[PDB]
C-alpha cells in the first residue's frame, strides 16, 4: 500500500514493479495556446505529486467553500497510495501543434501496417497519454478522473482502457502472472534491477539524437483481442506448441523449470517464443508491461477477453517493429487480433519539486 | 481465505463482502429438462472445486496431450480468494421445462420507473451467476469456465465487472466510498444480523413457495453516474442530495457517520430520507452492490457507476416500494438506470450430494 517515489531521472511506472491494476487514457489536445498548455502540464504535475502520495488534489475533497465544487472528487479519501504511478506520454500528432514539428524524435516512428491488423481508429492514436497503475482500481480511476477534470477545456479524453490484472513482470523474484490463455507471461522480460539492460534497451540516451528525450523511453500500445472460443477447444499439445513452453510450469519445451533458458531449436519453427526471442531478432529486446482486459460480452453469447499489450523501448524502430515483423508467421496469430494501436514518446522524469512534465520539451 | 460453499443458504449473500465482482447473466438454449439438470449438477461440481481454489475436472494440465484441458488454467497459482458463486433463476426460465406454475409470486416483474432507460441487451436473463472474490482473475476464471462447461446449453447474455474496497490496504470496519465520493453502506443489513436476515432477506416456507425456503430474491440494476455533471456541483449541493456530509458521512445535524439520522433535518427529496425504512413502511434491503468503471463512451465521458444489487425476502415488499419512493430523489439528476434484472436465488447446497436447483427440479 506504500508510495512509489514520483521524482527521478526517469518516470516511475516503467521499471517499477508491475502493479495489479491499470487505467490507461489517451487525450487529444483542444487548445492552440502553448502557454495555456504549459500551465496545464504544471498543474497536472502538482496534482500528480499529491495523488502519488495519497493526498487530495488542490485544497482537498471537503471543508472548502460550501458554494464551490470541491478541488478533489473525493472517492479516494481514506485510501493508501497503493503504489500509484502516473506516466505521461506525447503522441506524434502532438508535434503538429505549438510549433513542435522539428522536435519530434526520429525514434517516435509511425508503425507500419501489419498482417492481420484490424485497427479501430476511434480507439487508436491520441495526442498524449497518461498511464495510471495501482494496486487499488479506485485509486487509479480517481487519478485519471481528476487529471481529466483539471484539464477541462484544454484536453479531452480520446479513449481509455482498464486492465483488471497484470500480464507482465519486472520482478523475476516474484511469481509470474498468467494471461487469459492460461500461460505465464513475463518470464523473460527486463527486470527493474537490471540497470545495464535498461540503459541498453529502454532509456533514450543523449547521443540517440533527440536531447530533450534523454532519460525518457518510447511506448507502443496494442489492444489485442483473444479468440477464446477457438483457443479453448484446442488440445493441450496445440496450446503448448503455439508457445514453446509448457502450460503448467511455464518451462521451455524439454526443460524442467520456468526460468531455465529456452533451447529454441527444440521449439516449432512458428512458436511464439522462438520468433520473439532476442536471438531471433538480432538482439532486439523489449520491456513488456501489459494487462488483461474484458469488456463484457461480444453480443454473440461469449465473454470478450483481450490483452492490452504495452512495450517500452529505447527506439521503436529497433524494438517493437522488428519483433512484431518477425511474428508474421507466429502460430499465436490464429488466436489473436490487434484492434487498437498508439505510440508515444515518454519524456524524462520530473527531477524535483520545481520541475514539471514535459519541461525539457517546452 | 476461503468461504464454505455448502450450507442452508448459498454463500455470497450474508457472507463478508469481497473486493471484486464478476456478474454474468446467461440464456438457456436447450429445451431438454434432463440436459439442463445434468448441467446444473456439472456446474455444482465445478463450483465446489473453484471455491476451494482447485481446477475444474481433471485439471488445467497433465492430462492427455491431444485433449483440451478441463480447466482453462488462468487461476493456477492463485488462492481461493474468498470466492463465492451464487446462482439465480430469472422469470424467463420458468417458461421452459414445464415450470410455469413453479414461479414464485415473490419473483415479480419490475414496473417501469420514471427515468428508466434500460438497454435490453444488458437486462434480463434466464439465470445468473454472481462471482465474488478478492482477486478479479479468480472471479473471471470462474465465469469463463462455467460458461465453457455450459457451451451448447447456455450462452452468456451479459457480463459486468465491479470493484469495492481493496482489503489488503483498507481496514475492515471502514465504510467504502462510491464513485460520487460518499461513504456507501452505513445503514445496511449486516451478515451478522441473523434476525434481520430472517425478517427481510430469506424466503420462508410460509411465504408460499416451498422450493424457495432459505433462498432469496435478487434485484440487479446497472446505474450509470453522470460523473462530469456531478463533479461540477457545489459541495453543498452534493451533501443536500444525500442528507449526509461528504467528509464524515454523518447525517445532517449529527457528528459521526453512525449517528442515527434525524430525517426532518434533511431536505424533503434527499436520498437518505426517501430510502430510509421509516419512509417506506419498514421496508428494508440488503445492499451488496459494487462500483464499476468500464471505460469512456464516444463523447469522452466516464462510463462508470454503481452496479446495484439488493437481496430481499420479497421483491414486492423490498426493492419495489423503496425504488418507487425515489421518484423525486434529488439524486435522479445525476444517475440513470440502464440495465435491470431480477432472479430467484435458491437455497443452499446442503452437502456433497446436493446440487444447484435440486429443490426446484
Ligand atoms: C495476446 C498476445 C500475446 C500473448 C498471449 C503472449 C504470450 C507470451 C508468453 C506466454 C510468453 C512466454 C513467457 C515470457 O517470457 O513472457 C511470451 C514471451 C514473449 N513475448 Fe509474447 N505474447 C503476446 C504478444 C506479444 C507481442 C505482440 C510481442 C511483441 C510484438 C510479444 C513479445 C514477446 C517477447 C519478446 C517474449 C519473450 C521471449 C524471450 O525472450 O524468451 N508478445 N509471450
Ligand atoms: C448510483 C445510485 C446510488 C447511490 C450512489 C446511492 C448512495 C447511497 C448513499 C451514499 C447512502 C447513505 C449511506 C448508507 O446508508 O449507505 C445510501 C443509502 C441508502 N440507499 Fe442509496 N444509492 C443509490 C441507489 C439506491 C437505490 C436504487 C436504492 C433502492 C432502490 C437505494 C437504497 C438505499 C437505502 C435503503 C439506503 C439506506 C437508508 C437508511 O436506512 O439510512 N439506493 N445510498
Amino acid at each position: 500500500g506504500s508510495a512509489v517515489p514520483f521524482h527521478g531521472a526517469h518516470q516511475a511506472g516503467i521499471a517499477t514493479p508491475v502493479q495489479d491494476r491499470l487505467h490507461f487514457a489517451a487525450f487529444d489536445v483542444t487548445t492552440e495556446d502553448r502557454a495555456a498548455f504549459v500551465a496545464l502540464l504544471k498543474e497536472w504535475t502538482a496534482a500528480a505529486r499529491r495523488l502519488t502520495a495519497g493526498h487530495a488534489v488542490g485544497e482537498g475533497a471537503y471543508g472548502g467553500l460550501p458554494e464551490a465544487p470541491p478541488d478533489d472528487t473525493g472517492e479516494a479519501l481514506g485510501l493508501k497510495p497503493s503504489r500509484l504511478t502516473l506516466t505521461i506520454g506525447f503522441g506524434p500528432s502532438l508535434f503538429t501543434r505549438f510549433g513542435l514539428a522539428d522536435l519530434r524524435p526520429e525514434a517516435l516512428a509511425d508503425l507500419p501496417k501489419f498482417p492481420g491488423d484490424n485497427l479501430d481508429r476511434a480507439r487508436s492514436g491520441g495526442d498524449l497519454c497518461v498511464q495510471a497503475c495501482a494496486d487499488d482500481p479506485q485509486v487509479a480511476v480517481h487519478a485519471i478522473r481528476n487529471l481529466a477534470r483539471i484539464g477541462f477545456g484544454k484536453v479531452v479524453v480520446r479513449w481509455s482502457q482498464l486492465g483488471f490484472g497484470k500480464t507482465s513482470s519486472t520482478t523475476p523474484d516474484k511469481q509470474t502472472p498468467r494471461n487469459l490463455l492460461g500461460f505465464k507471461d513475463g518470464t523473460r522480460n527486463i527486470a527493474g534491477t537490471e540497470k545495464d539492460r535498461l540503459d541498453r534497451f529502454v532509456w533514450a540516451a543523449e547521443k540517440d539524437g533527440t536531447p530533450w528525450m534523454t532519460g525518457g523511453s518510447y511506448l507502443v500500445a496494442r489492444r489485442i483481442r483473444m479468440h477464446i472460443e477457438t483457443w479453448d477447444r484446442a488440445s493441450l499439445q496445440e496450446q503448448e506448441d503455439v508457445f514453446g513452453r509448457d502450460k503448467g510450469e511455464g518451462a521451455p519445451v524439454g526443460k524442467a523449470k520456468e526460468r531455465d533458458e529456452p533451447f529454441l531449436k527444440a521449439m516449432k519453427p512458428d512458436a511464439h517464443v522462438r520468433l520473439a526471442h532476442p536471438d531471433s531478432n538480432g538482439g532486439a529486446t523489449l520491456l513488456r508491461r501489459g494487462y488483461s482486459f474484458t469488456d463484457g460480452t461480444d453480443g454473440l453469447g461469449r465473454l470478450d477477453a483481450g490483452l492490452f499489450f504495452l512495450a517500452y523501448q529505447r527506439d521503436i524502430r529497433t524494438g517493437f517493429v522488428p519483433v512484431q515483423r518477425n511474428l508474421a508467421t507466429d502460430a499465436l496469430n490464429e488466436y489473436i487480433q490487434h484492434v487498437g494501436s498508439a505510440v508515444f514518446a515518454v519524456p524524462p522524469g520530473v527531477r524535483d519539486a520545481d520541475d514539471w512534465w514535459g519541461s525539457t520539451l517546452f
